[PDB]
This record gives structure tokens, C-alpha cells and sequence, in this order.
């Protein structure tokens, strides 16, 4: 079937791992190394091919690299117009944004975007807020850019960014202020799971609804985390390690709207932070 696929993070180092998770029967898969271990990454997919964007590998890294299931290789594709560490990543008809991220204390605003025809970047109109360790959702053609930090507070605040009009409006903010959030698109909203407030790491869970203009808390995770790993797969939510103050999670819980509860279904075959994850 599909996959939940986890690349790179962080345990004591940046690591290179790129396993797979096979939620119809609990298996574990282990895939070819990345060439240079990186955290603090996005992943994604496009037209079946995995891309692992962005981190700070064994400095920052404006790599962009593909994965190609069918032959468990990696490949270089062109890099990114600058580095973008702590990158959110969204993908627009089939092709992928890269949003925000740091390069050493510059905090980016700005947002490129990728196209796999021609493996070029080309940037798009900047963000209104510097904004890393940021959430990022695709929802109706629209861009969502979810929490962050801006180089001196930390976000509870979302723009939306206007692809046909190549622009950016905020939207309503969150309860919460978060930082190193998980953040996806689940039935028509925008969930933003965990993150970082300033002080604490958060296990609390909002939705957003477009139509109501809010944000709206709902059954909060099992183990607070920052720097989680999210994806969705056949309608429910997967968080997948993090870091929770302490200790860098090997957790996987899985959220089902319905019933509106928080699962534990797995443990990553090591406990890591910052990883990039996508499905397919
Ligand atoms: C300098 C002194 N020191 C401090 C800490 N320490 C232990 C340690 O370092 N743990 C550790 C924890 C995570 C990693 S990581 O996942 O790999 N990584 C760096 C990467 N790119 O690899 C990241 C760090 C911070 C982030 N956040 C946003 C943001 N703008 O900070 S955050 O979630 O909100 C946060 C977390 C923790 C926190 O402290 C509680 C505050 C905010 C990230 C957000 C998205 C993606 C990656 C992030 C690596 C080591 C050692 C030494």
C-alpha cells in the first residue's frame, strides 16, 4: 500500500536514516541512507518521488534531494536559492514550496518555489513575517504558513499565501503560541499539533476551520513535543518522534477525528527530533 516515510533528524547528531512505516501491518522498513545526514528538514511528495528539502547538516543546507521509491535511490536536484533551516514545505500542483527557515540568525521571510519539470527555484512574494520552525498547509490551492519564530518572539500568528495573486494575508492566529509544530490538512482543516510556546513543550492540538475563521482546540496528544514529524494517511493524523523537553521521542501517535483521540500505534526504530515525513 503506501507508506509513511521519515528521512534525517537528530539524536546527539544529525542522522541520515530514511525508514518506512507500513500502518497496514506495523512493519518497519530501512532505505537507503541519505547522502548527508541532515534535521531540521521538510519532506514531501511529488508525482511519487520523495523529497527531502532543506536542515542543517554534519551548517544549513539549501540542498533539495530526491528519492525515488522504485529504485531506493537517492539524486541531487538543484538547491534551493539560499539555505533554510527549521523549513516548512507545501506542494501546490506539483510543485514544491519551500517557506521560511533560517540560514545561521537570518530568519527568513522569503519563499521559493521548485518545479520538478525543470529542476529550478524561483522565489515567490516574501511572507509578511520572518518566520522558522514553521507549520505549513495546503488547503483549497492556498498556502498556510502556521507559528514560528521571527528571530525575537515566538508566533502564534498564520498568514495565507495567494498563489494566482502571488500574495500574503494574515489570518486568524492561533490560541497557542507554537513553534516547531506539526501542521497538515485533515478533512477540510488545518491542524497544528505540539510545538514550542517559549517556555514549555505543548501536546495541546488546534484546528483551524476556514469558513468560521477559527481556531479550536481538540483532544491534545498523549506526549508533549516540538520538532515532530507529521503526515496524514487514510484520514487520520501521524506524529511521529519530537522532542519533549527531556528526551528526543521515538513515539508515534495517531489521531482520529471521529473519535477524536490520540493512539499510540508505534515506536520509531530509534527516538529522534526533526524529521521531514510525507506519505506515499
Ligand atoms: C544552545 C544550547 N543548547 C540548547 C539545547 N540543547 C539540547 C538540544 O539541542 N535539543 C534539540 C532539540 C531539537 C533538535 S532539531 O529537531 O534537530 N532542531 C535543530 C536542527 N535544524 O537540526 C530544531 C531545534 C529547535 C526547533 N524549534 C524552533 C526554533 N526556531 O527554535 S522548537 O521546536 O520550537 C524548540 C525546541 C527545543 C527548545 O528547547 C527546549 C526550544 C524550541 C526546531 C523546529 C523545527 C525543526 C527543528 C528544530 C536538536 C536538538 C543543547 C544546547
Amino acid at each position: 500500500g503506501r507508506l509513511i516515510y521519515t528521512a534525517g533528524g537528530y539524536f546527539r547528531q544529525s542522522l541520515s536514516y530514511l525508514e518506512a512505516y507500513n500502518p497496514s501491518d506495523g512493519t518497519w522498513l530501512r532505505l537507503a541512507d541519505l547522502q548527508v545526514p541532515r534535521s531540521g528538514l521538510a519532506g514531501c511528495v511529488v508525482g511519487g518521488l520523495l523529497y527531502a528539502v532543506g536542515g542543517r547538516n554534519n551548517t544549513d543546507s539549501s540542498a533539495l534531494d530526491c528519492y525515488n521509491p522504485m529504485t531506493n535511490q537517492w539524486s541531487p536536484c538543484a538547491p534551493m536559492s539560499v539555505p533554510r533551516n527549521r523549513i516548512g514545505v507545501g506542494v501546490i500542483d506539483g510543485h514544491i514550496y519551500a517557506v521560511g527557515g533560517s540560514h545561521g540568525c537570518i530568519h527568513h521571510n522569503s519563499v521559493e518555489r521548485y518545479e520538478p519539470e525543470r529542476d529550478e527555484w524561483h522565489l515567490v512574494a516574501p511572507m509578511l513575517t520572518r518566520r522558522i520552525g514553521v507549520g505549513v498547509a495546503v488547503l483549497n490551492r492556498l498556502l498556510y504558513a502556521v507559528g514560528g519564530f521571527d528571530g525575537t518572539n515566538r508566533l502564534n500568528s498564520a498568514e495565507c499565501y495567494y498563489p494566482e495573486r502571488n500574495e500574503w494575508r494574515m489570518i486568524t492566529a492561533m490560541n497557542t503560541i507554537r513553534s516547531g509544530a506539526g501542521v497538515c490538512v485533515l478533512h477540510n482543516c488545518i491542524y497544528a499539533a505540539g510545538g514550542y510556546d517559549g517556555q514549555d513543550q505543548l501536546n495541546s492540538v488546534e484546528r483551524y476551520d476556514v469558513e468560521t475563521e477559527t481556531w479550536t482546540f481538540v483532544a491534545p496528544m498523549k506526549h508533549r513535543r516540538s520538532a515532530l514529524g507529521i503526515t496524514v494517511h487514510q484520514g487520520r493524523i501521524y506524529v511521529l518522534g519530537g522532542y519533549d523537553g527531556h528526551t528526543f521521542l521515538d513515539s508515534v501517535e495517531c489521531y482520529d477525528p471521529d473519535t477524536d483521540t490520540w493512539s499510540e500505534v508505534t515506536r520509531m526504530t530509534s527516538g529522534r527530533s526533526g524529521v521531514g515525513v510525507a506519505v506515499t
